């Protein structure tokens, strides 16, 4: 499912991602838009031969599996498949255990690189939450 923005501010404002661990829901529309271009199916193979997965292009080094990451955990004790869904309560799950891990949203390198420091609420401008 490539999601519309309004419409995953909503999904992410339902999950309880508003202000969890004090990240604004712009922060996370941002993060979904520069990892994923909000689509639910996006994957990209990383380096290291671990794969992210979803809306948040969450890593298989880490937080789910895929059967074919070696040496990796799977903390969100779930499938990778599970993050492709068009139903997000996976990725916003496992987002949590994420971000509350203690690098915060610094997890995603494209938050850092493109979201942090930037005016992150017009990403949720002109959106019924
Ligand atoms: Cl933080
Ligand atoms: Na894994």
């Amino acid at each position: 499912k490539v999601f519309g923005r309004c419409e995953l501010a909503a999904a992410m404002k339902r999950h309880g991602l508003d202000n969890y661990r004090g990240y604004s829901l712009g922060n996370w529309v941002c993060a979904a838009k520069f990892e994923s271009n909000f689509n639910t199916q996006a994957t990209n193979r990383n380096t290291d031969g671990s794969t992210d997965y979803g809306i948040l292009q969450i890593n298989s080094r880490w937080w789910c599996n895929d059967g074919r990451t070696p040496g990796s955990r799977n903390l969100c004790n779930i499938p990778c498949s599970a993050l492709l869904s068009s139903d997000i309560t996976a990725s916003v799950n496992c987002a949590k255990k994420i971000v509350s891990d203690g690098n915060g949203m610094n997890a995603w390198v494209a938050w850092r690189n493109r979201c942090k420091g930037t005016d992150v609420q017009a990403w949720i401008r002109g959106c019924r939450l």
